[PDB]
């Protein structure tokens, strides 16, 4: 019952159907692959510093565009001749649409409430892709023109340096244009202001301010909503993508506590930023945190599953690592699974062919209930200015040394098989080289397991966890080496 | 004014009067140097695994004891002879005390009350000293007699792996029975769990379990007070010790928002273990949580400042670093400050001279106010689990990369001057090596500041801050280094 929110980026419906003459039939049926599943919300993304629908108070991704003229334009001339063709395919196919008088938004919103689905608009609050390229295409020309409106003017070692800081009047503005504008053309049933792309908002060290600001900004936003309810006769949400530990959202100038008590929002979106899903995220805390304020809380997943920040696996989830995150924020508390980065081609799962089973699973533990699924351990991308990083991988036991891990696994397994798979890098184990416990009780030595993908380019060994050791929520693997030895990978995998 | 709340331990007393022969009088006497303080609660603490009073459900450490005897004694065998003087010191005292008709704790909270400072017992729950001898003087027969009542029996390697496993009906009803005779024994205006003793107190894994069976106990406990209540005449707070991050709390089985939530704690104290003080901890969010439920939230602090876990550095915290953490933690909502470790000798302050001062100033912004104070950069000793660990020091920077650290300095600087000092270790930078920012601005360099104790045995290089950058709150310092540098100390000092 808690059901699915899905987000649809900005670009991706026009990268991967660029070159067809798209029919507002065709346009329309991209909504029928999630009707009758456990999504109740497509949160449609219109925007990056560009709009990809004709706006009229920011620039739509094809200004400047020479659509009769050859890929070395203007425009384009910043990138490589390989990427302006996938670039000017975005471009291209969003102003074709508009020139056939298809407002792709409009049509989605519209076959939305045929099908039954809530349509949301969701705005990227401060994307910087390609930041490196100020002649880039998809960049705004008020951000051009305004390198006075960054976050940090004496360094530039990441695409936050350069982003936005709303600790400027002319910055809220910026932004609140383009909401004036998304209120007015679209009669959307929710606004999700999309904070984590790309999480950084003010000048470090302006945190605090940044929370004021950022609370003010919200009242503003849900004071126009209200006013779009009369004109509209029925309610419009808010929403808000937020870091994933309460610690972090705050220092990031997100206090989504007092968004929530003095009803500025009504649903919040736990997330990790991109580098990896976190399968591990304060639910209980978050929903304790928000008890009486009414607010739907929602446990966002990005589609990368990696072990650690600096691992060069760039694997994809699955549809058993999904269950995985799926079963464990659920029986947490979570009220929604948000699947970000899911869409239907180029930026999905790998395991494609399973996307209509993931989208009929998920969103319930009923249907999970008696489905093998994998629990992994992963990390938190985003931490705020100087906050300590908590990063369990990779992890390495000395000789007679010991090393738990905690593991959320969710709800208690149904009865058949329970393995720990350990991974161990450094090119080497035997049976014996480590002990393993479960919640303190002896696991039997497997083997090597062969993983599906998602799965390290490294050894993984599996131990045999007696079913009745394991608990509802948290399950802790302990290990301790007979040999010196890193760890790169740990994870639960629950075969009912 | 928030004010203080100071805990005298089980041993300490009887340790430094050792070899007075004690009147009513000097008893008492000890209050009064608390008298007319901030101090608004003392936690008198009369237990370990035995207790310091006469009991009749528990054993006194005198248990065992040959008052006329040799040092070389059952008793204390298992220690080496030096050790036996420390250790009789306390025995003898806490005995000679009862043989004279002397209740200790009795004294003190009817002294406490006529010193206008409210009595309180402390109870360590699971206290685990030297628990690596099976023999010594301070374990009860009841655990030495009892291995299978043990947290972890497969293996040893931490004090904690051998302390009582609460999820035992046995271990439980060891620890009520103490708490039925201290609610009988003592008219104290509220008692104090102290699970921070040694905070550890169920298996491995079973966490979860644990927060509904610790959440069960504080219920009898609140529901036996309630009746003696009625028998004394006024009202008995129930408060309890927990850790300092929520997440950490609850994955040690600790639901304090729970207790807090149904009226079963009225006081809760966030703290550290033992291995440095944190000068750092998210009071904010704690108040949040704690919202409507009228629960005094304390700040614990520890005697010992130390950057990093691996420091061979064991120096207290002096008069300015207490009146740094102090100012913090009242600026982000400390409704008092708890001191644990800081007696009138032995266990205390390192510039003993300060106690007087400290006890009329760090309990109040107001007596705060426009005196030097240092802010240090140090670390959470207590995690769950399996539990991520966040340790922001040591931190190397490579030529060319940015480190952020930040630091928790609570209101505003008074006109004056505000020094970022950095420490460096492995051996020797120049004036050019490190460029320093606090939210933004460039520091000038200063040199090489002498920091009293505490301070590390390396070089600590200060910074002049431009004082309009300072803000209310955390405060971030970012530095760049054209050398490969490992940093080991940061703190603000702020001189009005
Ligand atoms: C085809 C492609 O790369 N799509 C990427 C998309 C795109 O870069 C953005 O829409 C430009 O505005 O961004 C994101 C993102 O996590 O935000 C993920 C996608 O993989
Ligand atoms: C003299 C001495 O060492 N006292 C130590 C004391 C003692 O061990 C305990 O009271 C015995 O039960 O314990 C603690 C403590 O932080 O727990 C700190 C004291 O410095």
């Amino acid at each position: 019952i808690p059901g699915i929110s899905l987000n649809e980026d900005n670009s991706h419906y026009f990268y991967t159907r660029a070159g067809r003459r798209l029919s507002a039939e065709e346009v329309d049926s991209w909504v029928d692959q999630y009707a009758g599943t456990q999504v109740k919300e497509l949160m449609l993304c219109p925007n990056c510093m560009r709009t990809s629908y004709a706006s009229q108070v920011w620039d739509p991704i094809w200004r400047g565009y020479d659509p009769a003229g050859p890929d070395d334009q203007p425009l384009l001339a910043s990138l490589p001749p390989e990427e302006r063709v996938a670039a000017r395919g975005w471009i291209h196919t969003a102003w074709q649409l508009h020139q056939d008088g298809i407002d792709i938004y409009a049509r989605w919103i519209r076959r939305c409430r045929q099908r039954g689905i809530s349509p949301w608009i969701s705005m990227r609050m401060n994307d910087v892709h390609y930041v490196n390229d100020e002649r880039c295409f998809l960049h705004s020309e008020f951000w051009r023109e305004n390198p006075q409106l960054r976050r940090v003017p004496y360094r530039f070692a990441e695409w936050t340096d350069r982003a936005f800081d709303y600790g400027r009047a002319e910055v809220r503005e910026h932004h609140l244009k383009l909401i004036r504008e998304l209120a007015a053309r679209y009669d959307f049933d929710g606004l999700e202001l999309d904070w984590m792309r790309f999480g950084f908002h003010f000048r470090p060290g302006y945190e605090a301010e940044g929370a004021e600001i950022l609370t003010a900004f919200t009242a503003e936003v849900r004071r126009l909503l209200d006013d779009w309810e009369k004109r509209r006769g029925h309610k419009i949400h808010l929403g808000a993508r937020i870091p994933s530990r309460p610690a972090t959202a705050l220092g990031l100038g997100m206090d989504a506590v007092t968004w929530a008590r003095r009803g500025l929002v009504d649903m919040l979106v736990i997330t990790p930023f991109w580098a990896s899903a976190e399968t591990d995220m304060p639910v209980e805390i978050w929903r304790q945190l928000l008890e009486g304020t009414g607010v739907t809380l929602a446990a966002g997943l990005e589609v990368l599953l990696r072990p650690y920040p600096d691992s060069p696996l760039f694997q994809t989830n699955s549809l058993e690592t999904v269950r995985g995150a799926a079963a464990s924020l659920l029986d947490r508390g979570a009220q929604r699974i948000y699947l970000f980065n899911y869409m239907d081609s180029q930026t999905a799962m790998e395991d494609l062919e399973n996307y209509p089973t993931l989208l009929r699973e998920i969103g319930s533990l009923e249907t999970l209930a008696g489905k093998p699924r994998r629990h992994v351990l992963t990390f938190a991308d985003t931490w705020a200015p100087g906050e300590p990083r908590a990063i369990p991988l990779p992890a390495t036991c000395r000789p007679g040394e010991w090393r738990a891990f905690r593991l959320h696994t969710g709800p208690k397994p149904e009865p058949g098989e329970v393995i720990a798979a350990l991974g161990i890098e450094g090119g080497a184990i035997g049976p014996e080289t480590l002990e393993v416990r479960v919640n303190g009780e002896l696991c039997a030595f497997l083997g090597l397991v062969d993983l599906s993908k998602p799965r390290p380019d490294f050894p993984v060994y599996g131990f045999s966890v007696p079913l009745a050791a394991m608990r509802r929520g948290y399950n802790l693997i302990e290990v301790t080496a007979r040999q010196e030895l890193r760890f790169g990978w740990a994870e639960f995998l629950i075969r009912p």
